[PDB]
């Protein structure tokens, strides 16, 4: 499209990652490894918006965004993930998120927003980019069929509509989260999909701020594949540009000429898993193609990292009250730690087997 969130700003890096990053480098022995793991700081990757005790810290990012512009003579973009849903996760096999629909989930949820939305409303000189909810919308395509997502699935129409109308009159530049090739590229998925995402976009008023949808957040599939992945059989969309370039055309017939972003923080090593669908700290994983809006497609405004490489999917230990089995699969490293706290060994690999290499 004409406008590129990200064309004429800087990125606000991570303090948050970088911080991590520079620990976990004095923990690598190696010095070779040690300099290639310090320089992930420098790679910019998403903020987690995963409870409201999270949005303080949006306030820091933009306020420290906007001092970092007049400093530098740039102006700064702040990139933020929404994921705060009421029975967040409603085909995962644990419970987690601090909100449920039992429990005023919807009034929490828009409260939630509207914290996030006081925050941005302070800096309008720092643009914002959002994806909106990971691991939601894509249920109600394909998963109707879980009970708990089929009794959540109006809670996540109302939650994400209001994300998208409120974040919207502040200016936010937005991508709703649409999984990826091996849960939506489905042929069979495409249309189903389409419906769905438009339906949302028309609820939400056709905002121009609505920008469009992310692919592959938090998972690994390539954005063009040298050859297809054995995980992907029966599947012609193997990778993440042959899904948006089927997708997209059915956004644009609807009235929404939308374009895409696609996770690559973790992509970097192709052929790791076992089935398509195990998603849990997958072992051997490595960085993948640093952000870049050099994306290789007209539908594609960037390449990025919005799971931050190194903070674990979730824990291994099927004693806590948040594990989810598919942290144990025989693909999953292990031991791994709660989901997103820091996963030291998980960390060295992905510099190690990063590609292209750091």
């Amino acid at each position: 499209s004409a406008n590129n969130p990200w064309t004429g700003f800087q990125i606000f890096l991570s303090p948050y990652y970088a911080n991590e990053v520079a620990a976990a480098a004095k923990q690598i022995t190696d010095p070779t490894l040690s300099s290639k793991a310090a320089s992930v700081a420098n790679i910019p990757t998403f903020t987690w918006l995963d409870s409201v005790a999270k949005i303080p810290d949006l306030g820091t990012y933009l306020a420290s965004a906007s001092a970092l512009g007049k400093s530098t003579g740039t102006k700064q973009l702040v990139q933020i993930v929404i994921y705060d849903l009421p029975d967040r996760d409603c085909a995962a096999k644990a419970v987690n998120g601090e909100f449920s629909i039992a429990n005023n989930g919807q009034a929490n949820y828009e409260n939630y927003i509207d914290q996030i939305v006081a925050q941005i409303q302070q800096f309008p000189d720092v643009r914002v980019v959002a994806v909106i909810e990971p691991d939601s919308l894509a249920n109600l395509v394909t998963n109707l069929n879980v009970q708990k997502c089929a009794n959540a699935k109006t809670t996540y129409l109302a939650s994400v509509n209001y994300a998208l109308t409120n974040l919207a009159k502040v200016g936010v530049y937005m991508y709703m989260d649409a999984g990826h090739a091996g849960w939506l590229g489905w042929p069979a998925n495409l249309s189903p999909a389409a419906q769905l995402f438009t339906q949302v976009w028309q609820n939400a008023g056709k905002s121009p701020f609505i920008k469009g949808l992310a692919t592959n957040v938090a998972n690994y599939n390539a954005l063009q594949a040298a050859s297809p992945d054995p995980i992907t059989q029966g599947n012609p969309n193997y990778d993440e540009i042959h899904y948006i370039n089927a997708l997209a055309p059915l956004l644009q017939q609807a009235g929404w000429d939308a374009t895409f972003i696609v996770d690559q923080g973790r992509s970097g090593v192709q052929n790791i898993r076992q089935q398509w669908g195990d998603w849990c700290n997958i072992k051997g994983a490595g960085f993948g193609t640093r952000p870049t809006t050099n994306t290789g497609s007209q539908f594609i405004d960037s390449i990025v990292w919005v799971k931050p490489g190194g903070e674990s999917d979730g824990t291994s230990n099927s004693s806590s009250p948040r594990y989810d089995s598919t942290c144990s699969l025989p693909d999953a490293a292990q031991p791994a730690p709660e989901a997103g706290t820091w996963f030291q060994a998980y960390f060295q690999t992905l510099v190690s087997a990063a590609n292209p290499p750091l």
